[PDB]
């Protein structure tokens, strides 16, 4: 194991001082990293020196503790955001809102510093990831909301709603934090892959939904001037019909009849419509098509695709682990709220190599010899050799026997 | 039973979880009994303690069912699936909290701090999973000129700055929850069922021995009446030679059969045939070449 560890990483003057792991990652082999030895080395680097004066420097620069500090800071910021949105706000912001906006803008500054490290290549690589794009969009929306909040009464309520709708993205961004976990990262990738089948189901569900809604709306309300309520009514009830609310009251009202009512004066009933029973019939057919067929088909699709997706997701996560570890290795010690000071600071043997080479040469020779021996041990090789010798021997023996007649 | 070093006995006893849960339940029952007898204000608390405690005894029937051949593995399977249940629960909780906070903040723009907010965050969205969508409260008319019926006209409220976002988020949340995650969990269970089944069966077959011995060692009377039991408690060579000969014969037969099976392998025959043919061919060639001198 020690020889393999030494061979894995050591600066090469021949290849611009690049270790084997860096080449493998850049090559995107996707199998050299996943090997157990590489994972062990990655874990050892993840735990840094503490593989359980100088303590202050080594302990607080280990990636794991920095990751935990960032997570705790994010959780606290999320708690403050929740408290702010739930509680009423006066004309001027409180201390919590100042802390929140400072966090947001420090995060933006950190993103700018990271991208700054041609510029077009850097931008393309940065856009390769989607989390950064979503974070930038959310930060811009938050800035718009903050600007709107401070400008008098009529605009402040709009900024508040902007905050309320924005908090959802930060709530959902905890999946990135969960990505580190061994048993929980693949779940997110599986969900992301199943979203496509979700969309394909959604299209047909929408078609059927619209057909039923238009039919119901047209059969009833025969006379009605144009307006936008029709579009809302097309979608309203049928969508909720999927999740167990069928509106039993409105399925088929009695309509016209002579009803004396109870505990009140008799109320004359309306005159009904030309056709209504068609509405219950179509409702029954639509519910049968939707709540049973398509959902179970989606279940079958998920069952079929789960096994195929699982192993690929696991391998991909094992590969991304290296970039995660290095990213947390390069980051500053302090979390986003307090790294403004960090930004201010930033702006301001041969015998061993011979032994490793000899070990590698011995391994190469042994591997090639083993491969040759295994190939020779194949029954096909033995069968081919046996047939060839037998054929040659039989012909030689026949000639000797025929020639032996002259001796006789 | 624990009395039969003491630390080893305690560790082995704690190896099982049923005993730990039983001890905790007994302690809770004792606390409830003590609280019940001390005047009016405390008795109602002891009664509630009893009511909440009875559930553990109700659920403890799984241990009794463990003996059954066809029913024991079910319990182990459930216990193994609880982990996937928890993993689903975490993400469900995240989405639930996001939707609840959004809904609460969009409505009730002005409200002093209180603990009702936390309850309201969780109340409706959790029940939305199991088929109750609260159709009345999805989107009330809010502001309008409504004359009402069978009563004086009631002026409608002034609405809020934004509400339609609430139905939109509700639709998205229901689509994400009631369809995607549950079916994913179904797929997980389907995949893991076959793997878990055989292991559970084998483990139950192994635990059967300890079950039998435990019931073999216990006293005859049941717990209510074993107080009297506690009071009482405190107060051939030829056959062996034949078995050994049988075992030796079995060992010899098994080894001979294994050797014969190995020799019957086609690989052994192929290797032997090739070796003899190669040696024979070389010997024959030498004889043929040497035969020239005789000629
Ligand atoms: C091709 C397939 C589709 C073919 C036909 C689609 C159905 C079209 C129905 C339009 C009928 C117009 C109408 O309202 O007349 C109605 C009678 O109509 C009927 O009772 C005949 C039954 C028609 C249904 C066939 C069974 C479906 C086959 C299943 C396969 C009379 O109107 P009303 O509903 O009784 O309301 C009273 C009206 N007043 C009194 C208030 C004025
Ligand atoms: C990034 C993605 C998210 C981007 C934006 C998220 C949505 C933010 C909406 C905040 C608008 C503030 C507001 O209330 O103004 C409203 C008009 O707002 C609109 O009608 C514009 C439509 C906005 C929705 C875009 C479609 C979603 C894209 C889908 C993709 C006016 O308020 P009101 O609701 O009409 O209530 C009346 C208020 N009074 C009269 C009582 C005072
Ligand atoms: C006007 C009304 C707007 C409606 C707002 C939404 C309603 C809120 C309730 C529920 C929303 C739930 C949405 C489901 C999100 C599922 C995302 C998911 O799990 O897939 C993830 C996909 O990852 C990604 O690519 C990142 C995409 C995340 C975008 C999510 C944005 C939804 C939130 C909307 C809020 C509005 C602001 C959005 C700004 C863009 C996990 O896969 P991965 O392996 O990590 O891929 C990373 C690639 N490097
Ligand atoms: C304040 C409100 C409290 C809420 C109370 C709960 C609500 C009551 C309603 C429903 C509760 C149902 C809980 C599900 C229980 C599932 C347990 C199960 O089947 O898994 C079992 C796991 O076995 C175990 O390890 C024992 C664990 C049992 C603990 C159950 C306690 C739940 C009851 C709560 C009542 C409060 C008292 C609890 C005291 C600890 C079966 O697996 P096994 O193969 O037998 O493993 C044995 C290892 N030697
Ligand atoms: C998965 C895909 C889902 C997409 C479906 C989106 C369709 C949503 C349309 C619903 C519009 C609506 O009903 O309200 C419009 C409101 C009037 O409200 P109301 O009084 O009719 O209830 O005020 C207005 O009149 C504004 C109308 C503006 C609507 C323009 C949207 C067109 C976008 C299509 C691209
Ligand atoms: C799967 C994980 C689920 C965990 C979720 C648990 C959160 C439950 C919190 C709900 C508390 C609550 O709303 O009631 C508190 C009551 C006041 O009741 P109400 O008038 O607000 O309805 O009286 C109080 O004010 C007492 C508040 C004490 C709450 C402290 C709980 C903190 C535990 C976190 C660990
Ligand atoms: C098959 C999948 C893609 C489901 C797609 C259905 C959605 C497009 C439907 C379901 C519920 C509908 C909503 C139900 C109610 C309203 C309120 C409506 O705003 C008002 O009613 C104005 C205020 C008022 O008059 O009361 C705007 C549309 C919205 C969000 C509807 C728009 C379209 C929604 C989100
Ligand atoms: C995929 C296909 C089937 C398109 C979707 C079908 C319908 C949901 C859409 C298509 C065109 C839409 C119409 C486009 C134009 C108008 C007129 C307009 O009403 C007005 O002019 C009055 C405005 C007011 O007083 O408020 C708004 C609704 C309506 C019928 C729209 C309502 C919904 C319609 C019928
Ligand atoms: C995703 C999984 C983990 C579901 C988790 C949701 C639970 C944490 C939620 C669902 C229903 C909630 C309960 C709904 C109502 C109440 C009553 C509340 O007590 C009172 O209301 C005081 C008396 C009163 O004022 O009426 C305490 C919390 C509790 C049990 C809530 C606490 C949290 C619960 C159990
Ligand atoms: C995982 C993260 C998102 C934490 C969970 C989010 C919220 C559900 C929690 C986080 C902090 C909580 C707050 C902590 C402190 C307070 C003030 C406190 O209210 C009072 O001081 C008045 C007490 C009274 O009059 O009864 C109780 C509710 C509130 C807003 C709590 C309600 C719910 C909050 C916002």
């Amino acid at each position: 194991e020690q020889l393999a560890m030494k061979l894995l990483t050591y600066e090469l003057k021949n290849w611009s001082n690049a270790t084997c792991l860096q080449l493998a990652v850049a090559a995107k082999h996707r199998d050299f990293i996943a090997h157990t030895c590489s994972q062990m080395l990655l874990t050892d680097m993840w735990m840094g020196r503490l593989r359980m004066g100088r303590k202050i420097y080594e302990f607080y620069n280990a990636p794991i503790v920095k990751f935990w500090f960032y997570t705790l800071a994010y959780i606290g910021y999320l708690m403050l955001f929740n408290y702010i949105v739930l509680v009423k706000m006066e004309r001027w912001p409180s201390t919590q809102e100042w802390i929140v906006i400072s966090y947001i803008f420090t995060l933006g500054i950190e993103k700018m510093r990271e991208i700054l490290m041609k510029l077009l290549q850097k931008v393309k690589v940065w856009l390769q990831e989607y989390w950064n794009v979503t974070d930038l969009i959310a930060i811009l929306l938050f800035s718009v909301g903050m600007i709107l909040r401070l400008q008098d009464q009529p605009f402040r309520s709009d900024g508040r709603v902007i905050y309320c709708v924005n908090i959802i993205y930060w709530y959902i961004r905890l999946l990135d934090i969960f990505g580190v976990n061994k048993y929980l990262g693949p779940y997110v990738m599986m969900i992301g892959k199943m979203m496509i089948d979700m969309m394909y189901f959604v299209i047909i569900m929408l078609v059927v939904l619209m057909s039923f809604g238009v039919a119901r709306q047209a059969i009833l309300f025969p006379n009605e001037e144009p307006s936008w309520k029709l579009a809302k009514n097309i979608f309203y009830m049928p969508y909720w019909m999927i999740y167990g609310e069928v509106f039993a009251d409105q399925i088929d009202p009695p309509c016209g009849q002579n009803e004396t009512r109870e505990d009140g004066k008799t109320i004359q009933l309306p005159p009904c419509k030309t056709g209504a029973w068609i509405v219950p019939a179509i409702m029954a057919c639509y519910l049968l098509v939707a709540n049973i067929l398509l959902v179970n088909l989606l279940i079958a699709v998920f069952n079929n695709t789960f096994f195929e997706v699982k192993s690929i997701s696991n391998q991909v996560w094992k590969f991304q682990r290296y970039q995660l570890i290095m990213t947390f290795h390069e980051r500053p010690v302090l979390p986003p709220p307090l790294i403004i000071f960090s930004h201010m600071t930033m702006i301001f043997t041969d015998d061993e190599l011979k032994k490793v080479h000899d070990f590698e040469e011995q391994c190469i020779e042994e591997y090639f010899r083993e491969k040759d021996d295994r190939f020779n041990s194949s029954n096909d090789e033995r069968i081919r050799v046996t047939s060839e010798r037998v054929e040659n021997m039989s012909m030689r023996l026949e000639e000797v026997n025929e020639r032996e007649h002259s001796m006789k």
